[PDB]
């Protein structure tokens, strides 16, 4: 069995978030190391329940420019990309998103006969794609895409909400 408890509409990283690095940037495409602290985290977005098995899908929604090792390469504007993670509550779960399709970006669990819940995380890196008469790249808020929850094996969603949303909030990169 299984009930949302989450929100629609989630954000992607802090409100005008700074990012800055020391390293060279002359051999571009260039990736900022931003960890995990520009993503979201919701361990809490559906409850479940009783044998109920599901995993995650996610879509990304933005235009492929290229790739990096093995994963797309989401174009923001013309000087800026982002690398794109989706998956388990843990950021550590994150799988690399390729694509504009759905995609499985959690294989799955089943609850036992007790409750719990299923949760999501979402996390992206800025990449400079091309130089600019700045040095300081500004980013607006701009829709990503979504994750869905799966159900397997006989579990069914029914008329519960399946899928949720993610905007980038906007940042800025220095240096
Ligand atoms: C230890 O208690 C519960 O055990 C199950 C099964 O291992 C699961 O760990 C529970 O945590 C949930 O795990 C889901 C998938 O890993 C995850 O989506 C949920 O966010 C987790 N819910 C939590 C941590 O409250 C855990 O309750
Ligand atoms: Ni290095
Ligand atoms: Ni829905």
């Amino acid at each position: 069995v299984v009930s949302f408890i989450g929100s629609t509409e989630n954000d992607v990283g802090p409100s005008q978030g700074s990012y800055s690095s020391t390293h060279a940037m002359d051999n571009l495409p260039f990736v900022y190391n931003t960890g995990y602290n520009i993503g979201y985290q919701n361990a809490n977005v559906w409850r479940i329940g009783g044998g109920f098995c599901v995993g995650l899908d996610g879509k990304v929604d933005l235009p492929v420019v290229g790739s990096l090792d093995g994963q797309s390469i989401y174009g923001l504007t013309e000087e800026v990309g982002l690398l794109i993670w989706m998956g388990d509550t843990n950021y550590s779960r994150g799988t690399a998103m390729s694509g504009n399709s759905w995609e499985n970006v959690f294989s799955g669990w089943c609850v036992g006969n007790y409750l719990s819940t299923q949760g999501l995380s979402v996390h992206v890196r800025p990449v400079i794609l091309k130089r600019n008469s700045s040095a300081q790249y500004s980013v607006q808020k701009t829709s990503i895409g979504s994750i869905r929850m799966r159900p397997y094996n006989g579990s069914s969603a029914g008329s519960v909400q399946t899928t949720v949303n993610f905007s980038l909030n906007p940042f800025t990169l220095n240096d």
